[PDB]
């Protein structure tokens, strides 16, 4: 039984790795027309020695999009979906 | 004035898949149902980048969750490059 | 405290090949080109199964002997090549 | 083709292609090896980002702050080297 699935033109939707970062250490907030992701942590031993790292991040939103419709989920993964 | 996004959960229910395809282009992406899975298969052949040359692939089957009409599944493309495919409860 | 005088250094690359083990991958000099090649069957993951597979080429710097090249894969799933 | 096989040295290779030369700093503090690196936001894929770092490495107990150099390879690797 074999069917094709047509893949249509969706919604604004993004996938970014964030693996390195706590929940509480990734904010992500609509400002303006940009979805923003910003994260940061402090310096952190890991297998070579110690790190700190920071990313900023900016998304420019469709037009037709209410900001309180824009979502995000964190996978145990740690990749982080952002929908609109 | 600056918004803190909702944080829904990874789970909505349903069936749903979310993949980075931001390398490929739509005829490169073959989505299809396949008995009880979705199956979907990506591929380009070599092209420029950074410093020399590079060929990608990959192929994932998902088995289709109990009582879900493969008719139902559906699939769509973001302008960043996500493929999501899902299918309603049913 | 002392600054470190960063130069031109050698050819070098490095190449995240987490997902492959290190019999699932095969580096090689043809030419003046140094290759990557990996790829791994079908295999269980979170959601479903996956296989993957990729081809990547660099190319070497002008007179260097094939048999100099070196390649080494860290623990942490991350390939060093140089040509020194 | 030909196919590549794959102590108290100080030896570390960081992936560095995302800043400019200018963007990085290595610098010897004590008996640590620290690494800063920053770039301003700029256009991506799908929209603007800008990142930093900082690592600290260990010398190991036989080795000369003095003694460690630094390079950087077309290819975007930073190599952090120093002998006993």
């Amino acid at each position: 039984p074999v069917a094709q699935v047509p893949t249509d033109p969706g919604h604004f939707s993004v996938l970014l790795d964030v693996k390195h970062f706590s929940p509480e250490e990734i904010a992500v907030k609509v400002v303006g027309e940009h979805v923003e992701v910003h994260a940061r942590h402090a310096a952190r031993p890991d297998e070579h020695g110690f790190v700190a790292r920071e990313f900023h991040r900016r998304y420019r939103l469709p037009p037709g999009v209410d900001p309180a419709a824009v979502t995000s989920a964190l996978s145990p993964e740690g990749v982080l979906s952002i929908q609109a």
